[PDB]
Order: C-alpha cells, then sequence, then structure tokens
C-alpha cells in the first residue's frame, strides 16, 4: 500500500498473509475453512497466517494452517487478469475471535464513488520498493466505469472495477495481491493488477467480487 497509514493491531481481522517461506500475496477469510485471493496467487505449498500484524514478530494470535485446496477460476485469463480469483481452503477450521474473523460477500455489487478500506503487507513506495512490518491501510473510492476504460483502454472487463486516486499517490502494490477491498462490511474487491503503483492517471484494478459469489457458494458447497 502506498499512501496508505498502519491500520493498529488486528484492525483488519480477516486480512490474511499467504506465505511461501515469505510474504507473497493477501488474502481475505470468508468464513473459519475458506480464504479469498486473487488467482495471480496461486503456487503449491502455501501457508496462510492468520491473526497478523507484523509479520515479522511472532506476537501472539497468530495461526498458521497450510492451504490443503488452492482453487483458480477456471476462466482465469493470466495475460488479460480476467477472473483472477482464488479460493484456498485450510488444511483445518481457523479458530475464529475478535482478531481472526471473517468478512461477509456482497449481496449486490457496490456503487462508483461508495468508500472502501484496502489493506495490505505489500510495497510501499511507488518508485523503488520498501516493505514494512505491520499491516497498512488504505481508503479508496471505486471509479466509474467510463473513468476505469479511460484509464486503461482495452483492458477492462465487467469482471473488474478501478478503485483510488488518480492524481497518484494513493494505491495498493506488490505484495498488495490477492488483499481485500472491503466497502461498507462486504467483500467487494481483490487487489488484482494495475500499471505500476500510484502512478498518475493509473488507479488500481480490482476482481469484481459481487460476480463471483454464487460460484465461490457452489465451490465449497461441492469441495466438503
Ligand atoms: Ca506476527
Amino acid at each position: 500500500i502506498v499512501g496508505g497509514y498502519t491500520c493498529g493491531a488486528n484492525t483488519v481481522p480477516y486480512q490474511v498473509s499467504l506465505n511461501s517461506g515469505y510474504h507473497f500475496c493477501g488474502g481475505s477469510l470468508i468464513n473459519s475453512q475458506w480464504v479469498v485471493s486473487a488467482a495471480h496467487c496461486y503456487k503449491s505449498g502455501i501457508q496462510v497466517r492468520l491473526g497478523e500484524d507484523n509479520i515479522n514478530v511472532v506476537e501472539g494470535n497468530e495461526q498458521f494452517i497450510s492451504a490443503s485446496k488452492s482453487i483458480v477460476h477456471p476462466s482465469y485469463n493470466k495475460r488479460r487478469k480476467n477472473n483472477d480469483i482464488m479460493l484456498i481452503k485450510l488444511k483445518s477450521a481457523a479458530s475464529l475471535n475478535s482478531r481472526v474473523a471473517s468478512i461477509s460477500l456482497p449481496t449486490s455489487c457496490a456503487s462508483a464513488g461508495t468508500q472502501c478500506l484496502i489493506s495490505g503487507w505489500g510495497n510501499t513506495k511507488s518508485s523503488g520498493t520498501s516493505y514494512p512490518d505491520v499491516l497498512k491501510c488504505l481508503k479508496a473510492p471505486i471509479l466509474s466505469d467510463s473513468s476505469c476504460k479511460s484509464a486503461y483502454p482495452g483492458q477492462i472487463t465487467s469482471n473488474m472495477f478501478c478503485a483510488g486516486y488518480l492524481e497518484g499517490g494513493k494505491d495498493s502494490c506488490q505484495g498488495d495481491s490477492g488483499g481485500p477491498v472491503v466497502c461498507s462490511g462486504k467483500l467487494q474487491g481483490i487487489v488484482s493488477w494495475g500499471s505500476g503503483c500510484a502512478q498518475k492517471n493509473k488507479p488500481g484494478v480490482y476482481t469484481k467480487v459481487c460476480n463471483y459469489v454464487s460460484w465461490i457458494k457452489q465451490t465449497i458447497a461441492s469441495n466438503h
């Protein structure tokens, strides 16, 4: 996250870190056994780390649980980043508490101008790299269809929305991928892609979670 602020320990209790001996992507806990992240985050050997603040120090409240299933959308297209969504099933159920909590899936799509909370341990610099110990946060509005598509001619599908700031300076970034965009208490976005980070006229682009709710429900139901 570029241009954000320190969330404070466990204030985003559905934020998880995906770890393969290092932090590489975010995710969102949607029930005690399942995480939503980005398809582009797929790899084998995924460990899910819940209850994190400082990802470099054991502080208490951490729960680490291996992914037992990693399910990339069957239509995920890598070059176009279309359908950038992945479900992770945890080997065992997480213990849910004030510091490890699920986030609700939307019941409808959000609108342009809606203010959301985007969070992550991703790069904090739009020029060069700096990685934070503790979870960072950014409030950002959802942009109009027209603005999103002007920003990224060719590239915007209906499973994508832009959120953030055209003047530059405030964005998600590398390492935030798969992480949450939460608006009015609902998971509406998944950090997906953008051209650099926090660049003028180039806002972040996010997986449109409202289109995937039935797919999410169906995939879980059939992976019992
Ligand atoms: Ca920790």
